[PDB]
């Protein structure tokens, strides 16, 4: 049903044969003008490449395209409508034209022969299912090394014309990111590779012309993936599932889903003596809130790394439209590299709890931090006591690694760092809980509604039981500082 759905309307507006017909918009020829150079200057390098584009129309960019590629196919399931492109730029003898949907178990592309694949306007199209398996068949498309361009409307319509029926999908930018992110692909020698990340913004002809950022494009690249991706999935489907995420950001506050929200976040980052221009890394930067508040506040850049697509997804379709310096990467901490001497400031906020080799962290962030910078940590830790049963079963069912907070001031020291201060801060730990546990009790109708009662249920007894084993001197909470001499 969803083929015929999607198709019918693109035979209704694809009718007229017009630039104007297919933009949906009272402004066509003024959005088409801006923003058709906009789209051309976004794409990665091409030139002398072999280029598939999806979804061509009747050819705004296809002419242009060829110009410069070795090799194009341009691809509509219009017939009339690739028919039209032919006409137009078949004197083009670089380009191959093909009438069919992108998303037919018969559609055939050569694995790893295409250097940009390259849509604006598509997804929206397809559902989500049918989005997922396309982008897995993309990756393969691609050489390593290639890229994927896609541009879609998110959110809403953006066009003002008059339309008695509209199967459009206008998503989240985050559903995008996440699909694109976890695909995953295998050649038969074993060697395994996925997307990164290049850009994600949104085309400033239309932030100009309709004063909105719902026009999203994401440029990825194919590159090797040596890192087996079994915990991130843990991360990803566990702990930090999307609905994890986002119920845990109700109960520390917006932006943040650690002890204490913007409160911890404004005492903590004050030690830091942040300078205009300096450079911060943070390690596990989740949905961003604390980023966007150093470089917002302070004027650093920051350079946020987390290993859950959730995470990241969430963090790039905040980080749209800002004009502060941020930026956002999935990866893992314990495999990324930096060069040495990177970084003015490393942070971390309730990250490394998740990392079982800590010391091998350390050593790393002392190669990576700039002489004269600082670390800054907070972690979840515990007494020296032996845990008791139960804060035992809870450690095991998250995977912490938690250690003594004295023990953890020592692993700073050990890799290198000077005037290493270590803090015990579980009595403002459990004040912290209980406002926030107070908040969620008192709030309980709305954060039922928004989200269940076993949401509401799993954060009251999760808060209820750390008060317990805090009460009880068994988990902990530290803050860490410590300088690069
Ligand atoms: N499943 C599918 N397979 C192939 N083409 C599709 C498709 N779904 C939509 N399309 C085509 O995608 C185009 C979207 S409109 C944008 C056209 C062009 N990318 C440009 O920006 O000018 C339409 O021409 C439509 O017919
Ligand atoms: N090996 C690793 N590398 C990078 N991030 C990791 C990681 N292991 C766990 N994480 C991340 O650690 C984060 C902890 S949640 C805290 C996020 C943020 N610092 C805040 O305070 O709001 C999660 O987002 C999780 O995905
Ligand atoms: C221009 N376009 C119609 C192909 C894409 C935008 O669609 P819409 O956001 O107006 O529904
Ligand atoms: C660890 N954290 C603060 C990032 C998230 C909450 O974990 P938990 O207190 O539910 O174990």
């Amino acid at each position: 049903e969803e083929r015929d759905i999607q198709k019918n309307y693109w035979i209704e507006h694809s009718a007229d044969l017009t630039v104007e017909a297919m933009m949906l918009d009272s402004r066509a020829s003024d959005l088409d003008k801006e923003e058709r150079p906009e789209v051309l200057s976004l794409l990665p390098p091409y030139e002398g490449k072999s280029v598939l584009e999806l979804g061509a129309g009747i050819g705004r960019f296809t002419g242009e395209l060829a110009q410069k590629a070795g090799e194009l196919i341009a691809l509509d399931f219009i017939d009339n409508v690739i028919k039209k492109n032919e006409s137009i730029n078949g004197h083009y003898k670089n380009v191959k034209f093909m009438c069919a949907d992108v998303t037919s178990p018969d559609l055939k592309i050569t694995d790893g022969s295409l250097d940009l694949i390259f849509s604006n306007w598509l997804l929206m199209y397809l559902s989500d299912k049918e989005v997922e398996l396309l982008a897995e068949r993309m990756v393969g498309w691609i050489k390593v090394g290639g890229y994927i361009f896609f541009r879609e409307s998110c959110f809403h319509q953006s066009g003002d014309s008059k339309r008695k029926s509209n199967p459009t999908h206008y998503r989240e930018p985050r559903f995008y990111s996440k699909v694109f992110q976890e695909c995953q692909t295998r050649d038969a020698a074993g060697n395994s590779f996925e997307l990164s990340m290049i850009g994600c913004k949104c085309i400033g002809a239309y932030v100009k012309n309709k004063k909105n950022q719902n026009q999203i494009c994401w440029i990825w690249q194919k590159v090797s993936s040596e890192n087996d991706r079994g915990f991130q999935r843990f991360l990803d489907n566990v702990q930090y599932k999307s609905s994890g995420i986002l119920r845990y950001e109700r109960v520390f506050g917006q932006g943040f889903v650690s002890t204490g929200g913007l409160e911890t976040t404004k005492e903590f980052v004050e030690k830091m003596n942040l300078k205009p221009g300096q450079k911060v890394l943070d390690v596990g930067c989740g949905i961003g809130g604390g980023d966007f508040y150093m470089a917002e506040k302070f004027d650093v850049h920051v350079v946020g790394i987390d290993l859950s697509v959730n995470m990241i997804s969430f963090a790039l379709e905040r980080a749209i439209g800002l004009s502060c310096s941020v930026e956002f990467e999935v990866a893992d901490c314990t495999t990324k590299h930096y060069p040495d001497n990177s970084f003015d400031v490393i942070y971390s906020r309730d990250t490394i709890l998740h990392i079982q080799d800590k010391p091998a962290l350390f050593r790393t962030f002392f190669k990576w931090l700039k002489p004269g910078g600082k670390v800054l940590i907070s972690d979840y830790c515990r007494s020296p006591k032996t845990p008791s049963a139960e804060f035992s079963e809870y450690i095991k069912q998250r995977g912490y690694d938690l250690h003594d907070v004295q023990a953890y001031g020592q692993m700073l020291k050990d890799a290198g760092f000077t005037d290493v201060i270590a803090e015990d801060r579980t009595d403002q730990f459990m004040q912290v809980l209980k406002r926030e546990l107070d908040r969620v009790e008192k709030e309980k109708e709305k954060f039922i509604s928004d989200f269940s009662k076993e949401d509401y249920d799993d954060i009251v007894g999760g808060w209820k039981s750390k008060l317990e084993r805090c009460a009880s001197d068994e988990q902990k909470w530290g803050l860490f500082i410590a300088n690069k001499n």
